[PDB]
């Protein structure tokens, strides 16, 4: 009956927008265990950029989301099929903008609905009144 | 046995610090209910300062935080015997920097620790490197 959900990002500042897509993932389906995988510093400068978080700082700070139940930290920055296995994980769980074409083909995809406007570097404008 | 708690303040800009907060609230017995009471903008503004989120924004993310039970929103600016007794709340627990002189003599305040350095405003500093 129990459904294991995987949502991976940085999560840099965490604001509602990520809140919200963890809300949704956790409720996916009536029950279901939300790991949550964090990406390592060094790789998300790599791949996306600048961090301002650490890795233990972005971490501490998903521990205590209501809907969050199992952190990866770090996480593998491309997920794989041997990752699936080795924690059991039934669906991925991420917005949708192809790197997650291979679990759509699976039928292991929930894509989730960002929130714009909502960031935590948009409210540093809102303080520039 | 099980406790009520309450914990008021602005809760702008959610960071670490009242997360941190919220979880020792949340803990300070084995079995509690963690009532959160969120300031009004005019309150606060009036008595405090500038907020940067509206009562709105600062009380949906307040939501998703684990150590949360109920909201109270918005919340009385000074807490009172009454209010104690509408929500039949046991104790009430903030920081101890008195305005909580009478909850104390009534064995009803429970003192906790901000924690420093990890506000959201010092991370924009950490930004500016
Ligand atoms: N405003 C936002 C920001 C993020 N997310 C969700 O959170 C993302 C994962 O987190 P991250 O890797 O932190 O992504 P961004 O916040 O999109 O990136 P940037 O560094 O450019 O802010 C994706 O699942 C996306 O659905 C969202 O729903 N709404
Ligand atoms: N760094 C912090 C900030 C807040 N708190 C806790 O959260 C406070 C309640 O929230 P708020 O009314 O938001 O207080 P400040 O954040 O102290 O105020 P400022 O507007 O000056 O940042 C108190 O309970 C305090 O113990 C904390 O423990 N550590
Ligand atoms: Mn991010
Ligand atoms: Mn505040």
């Amino acid at each position: 009956k129990n459904v294991v959900i995987y949502a991976d990002g940085v999560y840099d500042m965490l604001h509602l927008g990520h809140m919200k897509q963890l809300e949704q993932a956790k409720k996916l389906f009536e029950n279901t265990t939300l790991i949550v995988g964090v990406t390592s510093d060094n790789e998300t400068k790599l791949f996306k950029g600048q961090v301002v978080q650490t890795l233990e700082e972005r971490t501490e700070t998903l521990k205590h989301i209501r809907w969050v139940d199992e952190i990866i930290s770090p996480c593998p920055w491309v997920v794989t099929p041997e990752f699936l296995e080795k924690y059991k994980i039934d669906y991925v769980a991420h917005d949708d903008i192809d790197i997650y074409a291979w679990l759509k083909r699976a039928g292991k995809f929930k894509a989730t609905q960002r929130t714009e406007g909502v960031s935590t570097t948009d409210l540093i404008v809102r303080i520039l009144k």
